[PDB]
């Protein structure tokens, strides 16, 4: 009890996250497929915000017009009976194996020309329910040895397809966005753009950069060692963080997609922190998996419990800001002092400013003590509720 | 025997690598000191082609002008007596206690300014001595903990830092180039501009961003699980990779700094692989550490192996690409369809091409294999020199 | 062409290796399920020695007797057809969803007992079709969560668990031997057992020691970022390498299963000079995947390159020893020393010794090089085959 | 404030660990040397109950007879002034040049000789001052390469070494018991017995096993990504946690040692959990390092924060078990059912009892759900004090 999901929250989760039917690559499903209808009611019933979908979860594989209009009637009632919104959609371009070598980089031609036709599709769907965010994951970019993938050539595909994309929403006047997701490996060995900055610098090489931003998730970037709170700063830096998807991994292994909260606790915290000080405005998305183990009432649990840890934590990140005497730990750090200008006064006064060079006590800097660890305890206290 | 450098190879060594004592966290330097001097000429004798330099591994740190000018003037007559070049020129700012908190990140202002200062010092010198390239790596620009930097504000500072150098030598009317050498993490916890692509995505944000590249080190992005080839090929594609550190490295943990082609030696194949087919044509930069089990002798071997290493790498990559069965193991798997543009014919021939999604056969492109495998039995073939 | 298998070097593939289907997490099957007659022609075909199963390999899981009776059946004329010999068989105890919380470790006592008669059943199996090796692989022992098991509960039932198995195969008279395969984890977020020390450790606590060995896999111990040639040596150390499984992996992430030679490329060199070194005489058996962008003919590619990727590696590790330049070096690296007691003179003898302490000139032994980066250019010109 | 030590809670520390000058391999010290006077001043002041060291620790290397005894003798009047024990003695073996290539593994067999005859010393030392515990941390045991070391010969030499000290403690009647502390590497690129399952398995090896167990570290299992807890529960399955090292680890990198509580959170919080739940008697003892960054004051709450953070986490798991809810949720989870035997009827009951397989309704069983995230929500909810 307490910390209670509200739709103004903007939780929102994929279709495929509870409705993962529990398939891993050395076990059968254990759970049965859900109805995107029943999601959308449970979901909501949690208090969530909305949902996202990749075209094939909305829509099976293959199907006919007819039955695709009535699998979008179905889900387009199911919103208006609960209020939730659709803010992303995705297209699924890694399960068919058509897409085993990739989508957009795949060697062959006509697979990669029939990717680019197949996320047009969806990008149309998508708009009409709503998205603001169509996120792209090359799952399958990537390659196993070094011969099988020129990535010079690999990125120049790249690029083309999402060059292509981005004058497609401009011919029809949309006005979502896009978002690349990085993952730094698995399904395919390495993958390309394999992190938050990979992609950063990728887009700036696009014909139209201010169309698209990344999509970061928690255990992609901790699959790599990378701090996740760090590459989300250098983010919101660039002012390219258009989505995000919150879950929990233990460190350098599979992609576990725990939910938010599980893994590494202490950089959720430092997370929250950041998403909330930074004042991010778009959806908190869970890209997590039920773990197999669970039964249907084990999926909603678990659902539950990522928004409960996003709602805990960012009541103790917020107390510990407020704190007076962590404002204090932190002008003894000196956090005022990083935030203020190097060299406001240009470089030919630095050039010339003795006290920066031949007058500097370099010894009485240094034995100074940053005092990091007694404001790193007084985080830990307000995480832990133990001031 | 045979695979003997030559300066034209352009073979460097920083003056810190064949010159590292031996200290590590956890013991003390098991070799003396060498003089730059002395490893100026043993290493010429070796075929390399320069050396590089920090400030303080020329000049001890506090010296006085008439020591900093005899300090030089020995220097300057090893590389006239030995023909060796100095290309690259970087700023100790990880060594004295001041920059315990980081350089130009530092949370405090005063020595974010002397950290200028003392690299504006050094650009000075390295251009005297004719380096091309300026390296920074900011190996104290980082964290242990969550509270104690506020990322976006260092990444501000470290924008006004590159920005002020960038004026810096455009004022001075130099031609030096700058270099980014990213490293994730150690000696702090995690480091800011931890990969390649974070370098890169920090570049694009610059006052002159046609001034900065990156150095990326093979260990380095290794030891974040990354595969440096691919790393590497989105630098090339950038049009970023001005210098490059060898190394070699054993998958995720401390910095090796393995002699090249020890660690990932398959992974030190494809990057040679790349590098002479992109045409890279700056140094080919050893940052190693010889095994401080290593005397002054094994040391010597050390170097030699980092160049005899790439030279054979060089020659069974060029005869893995010369060989036309591999050529045709190429075509095979569609290397060539990957180097051709996804859609030339433009956005709307694209969504007109029936061919391209109402009837594509996606059944008939999903059985075809990909014949990867043969492509790299063949490639493994050649680096062993089993044809 | 070279380094053509024979069944005399005891190679041997799972029917789940080569009749792999492709399905991965994110992926569909991309090719057709195998005959495991067609697998044992295609692999004696190679030069394979055998081929090793899982219950639910050879007969589908569910089978009726008649059925069981005719897959068993037709196996065996395959088998009879090429000479190809099964010197290994497990239990799948990890794809049914019964086992989604473990096999002999599940929570559910009644799960635990069915594991077990599962086994039972197919030890007399394995006994029948000539197995000398039973393989256990608690892929999903373990959990992705602290209360879900305590683990000295877990060891317990894992104990009780093979105690039995034991006690059977001695009830029975029959003369084969358990071997565990440890992995760190995947599909559970950990698994126990995680690597060849905790599995060797666990032995020595079970009732008949004598029994039970391990299985240890090349990626498996990477998985961990350990040393596989490290952990091979203390398995024969131990006595205790009754089998082993020969892959590839690239460092710490998901289960990659690549063939042998790839991945870790040295590591391989050294493990099969190891393995040859020691006088390994089990089979050499692959536990590999070829990758999914492979059609049926890249799959015999892939298991070619397996068993031609050791025959390589063995002829320049035995090169390597026999080499008169590489034997004096090792001298010069004082191998022949650390292959002598240290104290055959006994305890007493050194305590009196005051060269071992009061006299010994420890500046003089300290400046001693190692010479251990001649020794390892030597290795890999070797390996290399640039002598 | 809450949450105060006192020596009843056997909280020790190195006098390494706030005596490090905060020497790493790319910084020199920024805090001057402690007398070990005053170390042990300090922490009996924050409530800490005793202390531990290397042999150089206490007496520099080198030391006369005369000097050492005024060391022991400044020592043990600082020890009586405060009440504080000193519980465990470890003798150093790694930071001297002499042992570049190792201790008791060494190549050379004179350095082996001298190896065993430096801790011998002290372990009389030890024993003068009370330590219960010896710990060996074979930091230099290892190899950066695979000619370097032949494993089984170094494992007879490292067997030989631990049976002499064995041999030696029981001529002398001597109570001391000694301590493996596995790391899988750093300082060398791989150390031998990497992990306590290696550990625990080496020791089953020696003469008389019941003397040795294993001192395990946070952050050296979680440098291979292995699950601590999980480690350490089978160190108690085994009966041999002698000695345990607490500390804080952000993953797979170089060996952090930071404060307790810092790193993997909720891994401490399970730990502690096990440690109390076990009933584990030995010393808390905390291997960590105050961060470079810190002054003298910031050493001290660093060691502040170790001890007040296993008290936070042992109230918080003390909660957990002692709560109905979570007493229910772990009935729902069934780890009641996993603490019962799997087959106390026997074996043949076992294969006689039809519903363990002929009747097993394993749709049924596999349709149970675990219930494990509601559990693990509840701890959760506990650990942060959200209930
Ligand atoms: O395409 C978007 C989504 O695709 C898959 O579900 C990936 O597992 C997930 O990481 C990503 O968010
Ligand atoms: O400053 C440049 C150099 O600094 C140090 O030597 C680093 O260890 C190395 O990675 C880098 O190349
Ligand atoms: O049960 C034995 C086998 O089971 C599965 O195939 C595992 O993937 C493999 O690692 C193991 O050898
Ligand atoms: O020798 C025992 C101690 O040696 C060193 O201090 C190691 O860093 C530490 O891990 C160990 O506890
Ligand atoms: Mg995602
Ligand atoms: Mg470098
Ligand atoms: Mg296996
Ligand atoms: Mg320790
Ligand atoms: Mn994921
Ligand atoms: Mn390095
Ligand atoms: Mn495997
Ligand atoms: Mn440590």
């Amino acid at each position: 009890m307490n910390y209670q999901p509200t739709p103004e929250d903007r939780f929102t989760f994929g279709l495929w996250t509870v409705g993962w039917q529990g398939r891993d690559p050395f076990g059968d499903a254990t759970r049965r497929a859900l109805d995107p209808v029943e999601s959308v009611r449970r979901l909501a019933e949690l208090g969530a915000h909305g949902v996202t979908f990749h075209d094939d979860d909305l829509i099976p594989f293959g199907s006919s017009d007819s039955e695709r209009e009535e699998h979008v009637k179905r889900f387009r009632q199911a919103l208006d009976d609960t209020g939730m919104k659709v803010p992303m959609a995705t297209t699924n371009l890694f399960t068919h194996p058509v897409f085993k070598d990739g989508g957009f980089t795949a060697n062959d031609r006509d697979v990669r020309r029939y990717a680019l036709r197949k996320t047009i599709r969806n990008i149309d769907l998508a708009v009409e329910l709503g998205a603001e965010t169509y996120v792209a994951w090359g799952g399958r970019e990537g390659a196993e040895s070094g011969g099988a993938k020129d990535v010079r050539d690999a990125l120049d595909r790249m690029k083309e397809a999402f060059d292509l994309l981005g004058e497609y929403v401009t011919s029809q006047g949309y006005d979502i966005r896009f978002a690349i997701e990085p993952k730094p490996n698995e399904p395919r060995g390495d993958i390309l753009l394999p992190t938050v900055g990979h992609a950063l610098a990728f887009i700036e090489r696009l014909e139209r950069p201010e169309l698209y931003g990344v999509n970061p998730e928690v255990g992609h970037e901790q699959m790599a060692g990378l701090n996740f709170p760090h590459g989300i700063a250098q983010a919101l830096w660039a002012g390219k963080l258009f989505h995000i998807d919150l879950n929990g991994q233990n460190g350098i292994k599979y992609d576990q997609d725990l939910r938010f909260g599980a893994g590494d606790l202490r950089a959720a915290f430092w997370l929250v922190d950041l998403l909330e000080s930074a004042g991010y405005s778009g959806p908190r998305h869970f890209d997590f998996k039920p773990p197999r183990t669970e039964d249907f009432d084990g999926v909603w649990a678990s659902a539950a419990g990522c928004m409960r840890n996003y709602l805990i934590l960012k009541e103790r990140a917020a107390a510990f800001r407020a704190d007076p005497e962590v404002q204090e730990a932190l002008r003894a750090s000196r956090l005022d002092e990083l935030a203020r200008p190097t060299a406001a006064d240009g470089l030919q006064a630095l050039l010339d400013d003795r006290s920066a060079f031949e007058e500097f006590d370099v010894d009485a800097a240094a034995a100074r003590g940053m005092a990091f660890e007694r404001l790193d305890q007084l985080a830990m206290d307000h995480l832990l509720g133990a001031r």
